[PDB]
């Protein structure tokens, strides 16, 4: 029953808008009291989570009004230094609002360990027999995590890459495919990898080198879906019509130029970075499967797709890996981090994935609208 | 002048560790006081750096030790959640140290403006219309901008790309070539685009559409070196090298795999993202433009090198576009960000673009070294442990007795820690 719209919030104080906020979720005067003074980490937790810790950096907390996912009301926290970041947001949020909001899906939540092994002579040969003995090395990653699997997780394949040349000589290297849950998955996995590798050398004969997730979470998708109609994006100068042309123009650009699409791209980031941090997830690890993504077909290009459909609408996508937790990292120690899950409402990780999408998606229809709608100077 | 080894650092208290660095610096009271105090960051300020704003959120702010640059110790302030980071890194600039450090340099801080032009039939002809003028429209640049003119920088050049078959039609793209000294650049180089862009439409006759800088800085270049000699990585079960052979494996692995060269490259914004955070700039920037250069050959491979020397020592480099500011926004605003500045001594960006690359092959290789020899999990998940403590029903105090515990039996896992509870 929640609605998001929040109007007028942009005008509030912050205690008004902490406030009202804490009204709509129901938040006891414990939570508010988080976000009322500062200090909310203790140094006895901050002490804890980093090596050589001198204090604290506080970055201003705020929440993106309107946005709508799969037909529910979402109020979403945002961390960041950067202005108009949370304005474009919740203005774009309110124009999908209109026409349904935004859809949004998502993968199980499937991470990849990587074993890399040097010095087998047969690597191809060696691939075979991996392949054929998975279930015994399945097995043998399972036994490390009972919790994870007791959940409905854990290792659930094993996949295996060879790379003939190399100046180090040729090498094999092993995936396993692993059901995560509610965590981002990197130390589950990195554990797990570190288990198989004896088997594994066993088997194949080389030697073992790196054990060790891959960023490049590409079976970890996140999908986000948004409409525009021409009426909402007329503009004194341009006709809502035109608007759109000019995004499609500013889309084709980020689709054929890499110094375009890094911009076009990092204006995603200012969307899904803030609330990575705000709920205590690694954003470099974002980042990282973020723009290794752009560019596995070897050109450098846009995470988002811009259309005009058969109506005349312009209806945009945002697929991408999105590795993120609820629990393990430091999201269950930062209080705060705690509280930004609490006011999503989030009760698996990939809904929040799918909300990570739905605010980069909203982020660069602001950057885009906003470039293509600012007239030429004279 | 400054040391920068701090003895036991990993020991004190974060209130006896600030002392020392009070001590090294000559910090005032006043100065001591904003990190041995919450609310630095007063809420009047950040209500008004971004909107909607309800509060603020901490992170740790913490000092990596042992880093030099250039024969010069320097303390690195870094602003991060995840545990290791800051240990490796200190390690890593430990070893480094006996070899003369790092070293480090960088080009002039040159950035790119985009001004993208449609509804011309005639591309590549407009691109020679506007070269043949680039005189009078770099002029008109830089009367938009003559206090930066006057502090050495401006637009010095232009670019002109065609991409004369796109879905939307054909395209040419202008790119002025700014140099923008201390400033990250963004709003320097957009306001010249806005500037030129009624006289390229003139020149070519067509209709200007964006107006933006590119953050794939890849003129905006900062490059940093170490070694390492076989004895300062042996350890009980390794040859110093066989452990320099295998890290060198992990290098190559990194260059023919996507799949490993994304972790490869986070492990090194693991190091230069924390950094950009306590200086108060744009990590989103900075990460966008390093992972984008790292494909421009047409394939995502490995940010640094690793190579074995005619000594036989292991080299690393990184040379990336590092594009930071000592003005602009929350640099300036955030007195964090500025207490930051004043720990690095740092005079110009680019001295705070070559700490940067200094301390993300740092990281890099620390991670490396780690994967190479006994694994990542072994030191990592120990300063993890207390967060595999709460994760596994814990949290209220019992958090400190079963995070020693998972230490001392090497085995911090969920499943353990449960099972001591
Ligand atoms: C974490 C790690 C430093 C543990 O150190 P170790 O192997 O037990 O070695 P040592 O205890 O001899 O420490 C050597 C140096 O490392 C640094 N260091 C190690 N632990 C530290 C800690 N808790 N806090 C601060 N600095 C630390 C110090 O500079 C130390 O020097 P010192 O002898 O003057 O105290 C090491 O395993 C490592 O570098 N792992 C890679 C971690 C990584 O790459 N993380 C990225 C995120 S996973
Ligand atoms: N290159 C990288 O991205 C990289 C590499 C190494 C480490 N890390 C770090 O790893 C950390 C995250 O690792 P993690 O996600 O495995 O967390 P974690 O290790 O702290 O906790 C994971 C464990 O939590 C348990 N768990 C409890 N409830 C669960 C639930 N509902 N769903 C799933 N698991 C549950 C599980 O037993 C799991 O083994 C981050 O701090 C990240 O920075 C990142
Ligand atoms: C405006 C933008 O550069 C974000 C600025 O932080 C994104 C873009 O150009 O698409
Ligand atoms: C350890 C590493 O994964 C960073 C962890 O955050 C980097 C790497 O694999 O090189």
């Amino acid at each position: 029953s929640l609605d998001s719209r929040l109007p007028a919030f942009r005008n509030l104080s912050p205690a008004a808008r902490l406030d009202h906020i804490g009204q709509l979720l129901g938040l006891s005067h414990d939570d508010v009291s988080l976000l009322a003074n500062a200090g909310a980490l203790p140094m006895d937790i901050a002490n804890g989570m980093i090596e050589n810790v001198i204090g604290t950096f506080e970055l201003p907390y705020a929440v993106a009004s309107n946005f709508q996912i799969n037909g529910r009301d979402v109020l979403v926290p945002l961390v960041v230094e950067e202005p108009s970041i949370v304005a474009a947001a919740s203005y774009m949020a309110k124009l999908a609002r209109a026409n349904g909001g935004f859809t949004t899906s998502s993968s199980a939540p499937l991470m990849h360990a990587q074993v890399q092994i040097v010095g087998i002579q047969d690597p191809l040969n060696a691939r075979l027999s991996l392949l054929r003995r998975k279930d015994e090395i399945i097995e043998l990653a399972n036994r490390k995590d009972q919790l994870l699997n007791s959940l409905g997780g854990g290792c659930r394949d094993i996949e295996v890459h060879t790379f003939a040349d190399t100046p180090r000589g040729p090498m094999l290297v092993a995936h396993l495919i692993v059901d995560v849950r509610d965590a981002m998955g990197a130390n589950t996995v990195n554990t797990m990898a570190e288990a198989v590798a004896p088997l594994m050398e066993a088997i194949t004969g080389g030697q073992v080198r790196l054990r060790i997730l891959s960023n490049l979470a590409d079976l970890r998708l996140a999908r986000a879906q948004v409409r525009i109609t021409p009426q909402q994006l007329e503009t004194a100068e341009f006709s809502g019509e035109a608007v759109i042309e000019g995004i499609l123009d500013a889309y084709a650009f980020a689709a054929v130029d890499p110094y375009r699409a890094a911009t076009h791209n990092k204006g995603i980031m200012n969307g899904i970075d803030p609330l990575i941090v705000a709920t205590g997830n690694d954003w470099r690890a974002v980042e990282a499967g973020a723009h290794a993504y752009a560019c596995r077909s070897g050109h450098y290009g846009s995470l988002t797709t811009w259309e005009k459909d058969n109506n005349g609408h312009l209806v945009g996508t945002l697929e991408m890996p999105m590795p993120v937790g609820l629990v393990g990292g430091a999201t269950k120690t930062h209080p705060l981090a705690q509280l930004s899950l609490r006011i999503l409402g989030v009760k698996t990780a990939q809904a929040l994935a799918e909300i990570a999408v739905a605010v980069g998606l909203a982020q660069n229809l602001g950057a885009m609208r906003a470039l293509a709608t600012e007239g030429i100077q004279r």
